[PDB]
Parts: C-alpha cells; structure tokens; sequence
C-alpha cells in the first residue's frame, strides 16, 4: 500500500500535461467543449500560480438553434493502471443543470477499459457519487467495508441501464454547494488489481492524512482509515475490466443524466434543463472547478 510520487500537477503544469478535448459531448449535454487555445483566450481555463480554474461561460445567452454552453473537458496525456490519484479541490461547479465530474477511463474502448467516477453528481444534488462502469460480469457484494452507501451493485453498462455500480458519500459536504461552502476537500482514489477505493476528506477535517494534505513523495494508504467507497474483487475481476486509464475533469450540462425532467425538476430546478441553461448565464457564475493540485503516485 506504499506508493511514490509519479506526477505533481499544479497551476500552469496542467496546460502541458493535459489536453482539452474539443469533442461532441458523449453524454449529449447542452455543452460546447472548446479546445485549449479557445478556453485560454476566453478564460474558461485559467492555470497560474497554485490554481487551476475550469469553468463554464456565464455571460452568453445561447441561441436555441446554436451550440450549447461553452465549457471544458481536460484529459491527462499519461495513462495509469495501479496507482493512487489525489485531487485537492477548493471548489467544484454548482448550478441547476450542471454535471461536473473527475474520473478515469480509456475512451478508446469504453466501457471495456472501465471507467471510475471519483467526483460526480448533477443539479447540485449532494452527496457525491463514486461509480464504476464496466463490461459484462462485474458486480459488487451487497455488504463491504466502507463509509458510504451502495446503491446499484451491477457495474455492467449493458445490464444495468448505464447506472454503473455506485456508492453515495455519507456527508453533504462531499458535493455541490455544501462542499463549496466548506472550502472543498480532498478526494483520493487507489486502484489495484484487487480493488478500487475512494476516500473523501472535507477541507476542515481533523483527520485528514498528512499524505493526502501535504502531498509528500511517499504515501501509505494503510494509514488512511476506511474508504468512502470500496469496490472489491469478490464478484468482479477488477484488473480484467480496467486497462490503462486517463484522468478526466469536465463540466457538462443537462444531457443523458442531469437533463432528465424527473431528475432536473426532482432537484428543485425550474422548467426544462436546456431552456434554463440557454437563458440564465449569470446562474453559472459559480459553475467552476478551482483545483489546488492533482498528484498521482505509483
Ligand atoms: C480569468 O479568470 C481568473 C480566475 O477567476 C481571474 O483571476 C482573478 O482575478 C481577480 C481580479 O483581478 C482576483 O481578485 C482579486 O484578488 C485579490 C486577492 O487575491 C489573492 O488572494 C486570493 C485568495 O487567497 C486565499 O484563498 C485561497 C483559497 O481559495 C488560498 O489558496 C490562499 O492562500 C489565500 O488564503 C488566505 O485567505 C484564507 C481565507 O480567505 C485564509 O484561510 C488563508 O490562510 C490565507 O490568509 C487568491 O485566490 C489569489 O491567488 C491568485 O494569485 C496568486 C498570485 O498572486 C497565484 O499564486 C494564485 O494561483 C492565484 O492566481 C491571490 O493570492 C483581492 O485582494 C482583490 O480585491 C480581488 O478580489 C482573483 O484573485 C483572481 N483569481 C485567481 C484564481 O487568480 C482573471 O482576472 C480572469 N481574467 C480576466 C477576466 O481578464
Ligand atoms: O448512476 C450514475 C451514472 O449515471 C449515468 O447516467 C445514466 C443515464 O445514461 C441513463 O439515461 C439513459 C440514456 O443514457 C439513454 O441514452 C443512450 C445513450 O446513453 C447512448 O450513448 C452511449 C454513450 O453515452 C457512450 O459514451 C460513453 C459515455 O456514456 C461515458 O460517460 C461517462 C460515464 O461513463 C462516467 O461514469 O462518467 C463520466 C463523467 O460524468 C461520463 O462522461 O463516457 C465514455 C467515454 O467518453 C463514452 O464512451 O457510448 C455508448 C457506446 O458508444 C453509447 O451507447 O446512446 C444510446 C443510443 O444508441 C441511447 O439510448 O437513453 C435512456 C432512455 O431515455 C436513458 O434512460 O439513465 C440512468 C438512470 O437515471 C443514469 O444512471 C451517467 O452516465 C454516469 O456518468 C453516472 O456515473
């Protein structure tokens, strides 16, 4: 459970170690993902000092026939197998219609190379969800040691209605406006051949491991307490469902999850998601990631 620093990304480092994906949104959201040059010119990405900001356009009223709201999706150039990734996050996007995520995948063969969602949610609805999506023959036991609560236990995209196998974090400040009011926190994910684990520590936690908070060169996960989400190999050969994955951090709007009427209105958001996203630019002023660092250990 001992790992050593492999990548340390802070500030402007993200501009050379990640790319921006200017792609049609695979989740069909009301978004226009821009390239790196466009994002930097429009200040949708800001990467300087000890800060990376990734944000949505919060000024344009969209043309209903035109593209969706400008935003960004960044992807690590490097890929990882057995590793730990630690995200020191000061702020995550909020607002009705938002669907932010920090996750890992191999886009080239999805879902067969796996995806693991470390931070994800929709429409300001706490708590955070940590979820795997795989091909066939991957499920999770009903009971396993973790602080969060399992919802769906079948990870196979094809037989699970694309829900994946997910765990809900136990505290509201794991996500959304609650997380932002508290100054964010740290998310760490350990992936091995035998399991995936995710830990959340709030910014003000008296028990955050120094491993996580101070980002030294060596870490030991045996000292981190019980994970928030645990995906053991009891009913899933983890290593055979995941290959080398990139880290992705993005913000979409509406789309296949957040944009469902039942879900959007369920969250207390008014009207249709697309109409809201088109017509309320100001409401996205807080639709930004503010990331202090991302570090990977191997
Ligand atoms: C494109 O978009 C970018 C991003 O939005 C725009 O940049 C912003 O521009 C505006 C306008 O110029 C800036 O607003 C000004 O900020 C002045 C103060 O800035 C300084 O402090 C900021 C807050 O620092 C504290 O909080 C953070 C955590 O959030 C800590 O990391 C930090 O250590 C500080 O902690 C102290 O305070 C807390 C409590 O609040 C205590 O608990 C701590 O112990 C400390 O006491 C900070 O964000 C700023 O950092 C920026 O600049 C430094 C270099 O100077 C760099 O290293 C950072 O990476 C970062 O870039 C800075 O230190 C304020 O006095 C003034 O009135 C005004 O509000 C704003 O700072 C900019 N934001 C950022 C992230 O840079 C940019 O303008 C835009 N381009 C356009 C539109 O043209
Ligand atoms: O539970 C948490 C979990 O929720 C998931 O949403 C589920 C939602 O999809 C579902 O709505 C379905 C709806 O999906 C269906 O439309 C079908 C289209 O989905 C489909 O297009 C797929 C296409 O999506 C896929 O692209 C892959 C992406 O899905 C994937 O997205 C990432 C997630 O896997 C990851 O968990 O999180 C990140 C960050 O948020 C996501 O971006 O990224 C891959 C890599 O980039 C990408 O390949 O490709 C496949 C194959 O190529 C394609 O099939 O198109 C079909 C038409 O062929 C269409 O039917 O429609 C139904 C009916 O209306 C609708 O119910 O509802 C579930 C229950 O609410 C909901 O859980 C999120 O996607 C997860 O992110 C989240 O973890």
């Amino acid at each position: 459970a001992t790992y050593h620093l492999e990548d340390n990304w802070v500030g402007s480092a993200f501009l050379s170690t990640f790319t921006h994906e200017a792609i049609a949104d695979p989740t069909h959201g009301r978004v226009n993902y821009v390239d790196q040059a466009t994002a930097l010119a429009k200040n949708l990405t800001y990467a300087s000092g000890d800060t990376l900001i990734l944000r949505a356009d919060h000024t344009t009223t969209l043309s209903p026939s035109g593209p969706g709201r400008n935003s960004v999706r960044i992807r690590s150039i490097k890929t990882y197998t057995t590793h730990v990734a630690v995200f020191d996050v000061r702020h995550m996007p909020q607002g009705c219609g938002t669907w932010p995520a920090a996750w890992e995948t191999d886009e080239g063969d999805w879902p067969n190379g796996g995806s693991v969602d470390i931070i994800e949610g929709v429409n300001d609805q706490s708590p955070n969800a940590m979820t795997l999506h795989t091909g066939a023959n991957c499920a999770m036991p009903a009971s396993r040691t973790m602080t969060g609560h399992a919802t769906n236990n079948n990870c196979d995209v094809n037989t699970d209605g694309n829900t994946g196998c997910g765990v809900q974090a136990p505290t509201a400040n794991s996500y959304g406006p609650s997380f932002n009011a508290n100054g964010g926190g740290w998310y760490a994910m350990e992936r091995t051949n035998s399991f995936i684990k995710v830990w959340f520590f709030p910014r003000n936690a008296g028990n955050v491991p120094n491993d996580i908070a101070s980002g030294p060169a060596t870490i030991n996960t045996d000292n981190w307490g019980t994970p928030t989400a645990f995906f053991p190999n009891t009913n899933c050969d983890i290593g055979s469902h995941f290959d080398a994955n990139n880290i992705i951090i993005n913000l979409t709007f509406c789309g296949d999850w957040a944009g469902q009427a039942s879900i959007f209105n369920g969250a207390g958001c008014p009207g249709s998601c697309v109409d809201y996203v088109n017509n309320n630019p100001s409401a996205f002023a807080n639709a930004y990631w503010d990331i202090a660092s991302v570090r990977v250990y191997q």
